[PDB]
């Protein structure tokens, strides 16, 4: 299962499906972060501001891509996205006012 399983993260983390979802979202923080700043715990603003960061990264990453990749180019660039989105879901729950709008399995409740 070992390969059915990577062939369905290269597919939900390719640019084509994830980029303008993510993007969007990733767009609203700086804005909604400046509004909240003063009735946040200090721990969970910083949770909030981690989140826009690695998620920053991410689009960063997909805005990279050129059609001349090498395919080593393509699977380490792959491998990043992954590990970046592991330190997504460990930042826990995104603001409320912000959260569920990722492609199911990317939505972090916790």
């Amino acid at each position: 299962i070992l390969p059915i399983m990577q062939s369905i993260m290269q597919n939900l983390l390719s640019k084509d499906v994830l980029y303008p979802s993510l993007k969007e979202i990733t767009e609203k923080y700086p804005e909604w972060l400046q509004s909240h700043r003063e009735s946040l715990p200090p721990e969970q603003f910083e949770k909030y501001q981690e989140q826009h960061s690695v998620m920053c990264k991410i689009c960063e990453q997909f805005e990279a891509e050129t059609p001349t990749d090498s395919e080593t180019t393509q699977k380490a660039r792959f491998e990043m996205v992954l590990d970046l989105m592991q330190q997504l879901q460990d930042l826990g729950h995104p603001p409320k006012e912000l959260a569920g709008e990722m492609p199911p399995g990317l939505n972090f409740d916790l």
